[PDB]
């Protein structure tokens, strides 16, 4: 997270990490009591999604450790076309139900689409500067804000869908490297999904790119309401 700050800890109670030993992989959101949202391109055989996490070495005391038993791909995903990101969504099944609180709580899906100006937030373990990468301890935040859709096309031609929408900070605030699959906030609800961006990080012109939520409602409820 480029241009923003080390954030309050347990105040996004929400965010998740997916790790492959003590490899920090991904981010991830808890939309779910056993169910984590995460970015398809960090799909992994076996992980383990943490939770109640602030700082990675140190013990924060909320840690949860809990193990994936399925892992869901939005089924038009494709990893084959490297630079198509369309559909960057994956559903965590937990082994485990998350134990729940004001350190770890999951966060409601948006229910409206956004609108371009309105403020929100990202958060993530991921680099703290670009193209010279800083992976920090602790969780960092940042304010951004909703690009509308044709700055966002022109910005990253022909590379942008529906399914996508761009968040930027004329103050260089950007999610990076290490960010993929954590939450973008806007009035409390998860509005996307880090998805992927520009390089170096944080540009002016350049905003990030999120997969956008408020389209994937139906598929994500259904997959997350069944008995699973
Ligand atoms: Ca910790």
């Amino acid at each position: 997270v480029l241009g923003g700050h080390e954030c309050q800890p347990h105040s996004q109670p929400w965010q998740a990490a997916l790790f492959q030993g003590q490899q920090l992989l991904c981010g991830g959101v808890l939309v779910g009591g056993n169910w984590v949202l995460t970015a398809a391109h960090c799909k992994k055989p076996k992980y383990t999604v943490r939770l109640g996490d602030h700082s990675l070495q140190n013990k924060d005391g909320p840690e949860q450790e809990i193990p994936v038993v399925q892992s869901i791909p939005h089924p038009c995903y494709n990893s084959s076309d490297v630079e198509d990101h369309n559909h960057d969504l994956m559903l965590l099944q937990l082994r485990d139900q998350a134990s729940l609180g004001s350190k770890v709580k999951p966060i409601s899906l948006a229910d409206h689409c956004t609108q371009p100006g309105q403020k929100c937030t990202v958060s993530g373990w991921g680099t703290v500067t670009s193209p010279r990468e800083n992976f920090p301890d602790t969780l960092n935040c940042a304010e951004v804000k909703i690009f509308p859709q044709k700055k966002c096309e022109d910005a990253y031609p022909g590379q942008i869908t529906d399914g996508m929408v761009c968040a930027g900070s004329s103050k260089g605030a950007d999610t990076c490297q290490g960010d993929s699959g954590g939450p973008l906030v806007c009035d409390g609800a998860l509005q996307g999904i880090t998805s992927w961006g520009s390089d170096p990080c944080g540009r002016s012109d350049k905003p990030g790119v999120y997969t956008n939520i408020c389209r994937y409602l139906d598929w994500i409820k259904k997959i997350i309401g069944s008995k699973g």
